[PDB]
């Protein structure tokens, strides 16, 4: 057997940033400044992204090790703040939209932003950490689903698969293809196994901003006409569920869950499409 269904826990008080880290604009604001920027960026841009995302996938990677049972999410929201803050990175989530953690932690049926707090993972959990960083004046964006003990093999072999659609979506980026190519790849994927990929959610460009205004679409949908081409920057970040998709957020009013309670994973990395393909600028 796995465990029960979750219930929120308490937070910890708000993790400080020392004031030399320049804060994105929409901190101490409660909406933010985003959603009509250029979707092809400056070379300048470009280089600043790979350096916020190599300090985001560290960050990641330095809390997805901790995962194991017994640990807090609050404690890998410790982990990632304290790396990106030791890197002079800003969290991007730390105070986006009133968010009030560095990074969102999403175990077992969260579909997304589940909020660091007292919950302690156990044995068979699936746990995601989403973590962006936001240094010379951009973002880096990455998620990862990491086990917790032994995993059940359908849960196993969900985080498996949504980890190889999201790799087998990457691989398509492409100068000239339709951007509409990546939620035909993961979703055909997804359906071989019966599993049903999220739709009010998606990947978005990003840059100079958290979530730019391009959509990216993980299920099939051939009618949007948008091109991949080079210098564009966005996320691949599907979120794959084992049951239905209807969910239904916490009285928080931000941990996303599945309403039948069966358990969903996700991956996600930030990507720009080269001249001949594509660079994962999320990578260690
Ligand atoms: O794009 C992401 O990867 C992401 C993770 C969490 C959020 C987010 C979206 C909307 C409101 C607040 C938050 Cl933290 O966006
Ligand atoms: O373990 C790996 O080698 C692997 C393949 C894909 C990923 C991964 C990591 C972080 C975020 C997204 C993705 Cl797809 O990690
Ligand atoms: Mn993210
Ligand atoms: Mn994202």
């Amino acid at each position: 057997p796995s465990r029960t269904a979750l219930s929120p826990g308490v937070l910890s008080p708000t993790r400080p940033v020392p004031n030399w880290i320049a804060r994105p604009e929409y901190v101490g604001k409660p909406a933010a400044q985003e959603g009509s920027e250029p979707w092809v960026q400056t070379p300048e841009v470009i280089e600043k992204m790979r350096v916020a995302g190599r300090i985001a996938a560290g960050a990641l990677a330095e809390a997805g090790k901790a995962v194991a049972p017994g640990v807090t999410t609050d404690e890998l929201d410790r982990i990632a703040h304290e790396y990106l803050v030791d890197n002079g990175a800003y969290p991007s989530t730390l105070g986006y939209k009133g968010f009030p953690k560095s990074c969102c932690t999403s175990l077992n049926e969260v579909i997304c932003h589940g909020i660091p707090d007292s919950t302690v993972i156990t044995d068979g959990d699936i746990v995601n950490i989403d973590v962006t960083a936001y240094i010379g004046g951009v973002h880096g964006d990455t998620n990862a689903t990491f086990p917790a003990g032994d995993v059940a093999d359908e849960h196993r072999l969900l985080v498996d698969r949504t980890r190889e659609a999201t790799m087998r979506a990457i691989n398509t980026v492409k100068p000239g293809r339709a951007l509409s190519v990546i939620g035909r790849v993961i979703e055909s994927y997804a359906n071989r196994f019966g599993y049903n990929v999220v739709r009010d959610f998606t990947g978005h460009g990003i840059g100079t901003t958290f979530h730019n205004g391009l959509v990216v679409l993980h299920y099939d949908q051939p009618a949007v006409e948008t091109i991949m081409q080079p210098g564009m920057t966005f996320t691949i970040e599907p979120m794959i569920n084992l049951g239905a998709l209807d969910y239904e957020i916490w009285d928080d009013g931000w941990t996303v869950v599945t309403k039948d309670r069966k358990w969903t994973a996700q991956f996600e990395h930030t990507l720009l499409v080269t001249d001949t393909g594509v660079e994962i600028l999320t990578c260690l």
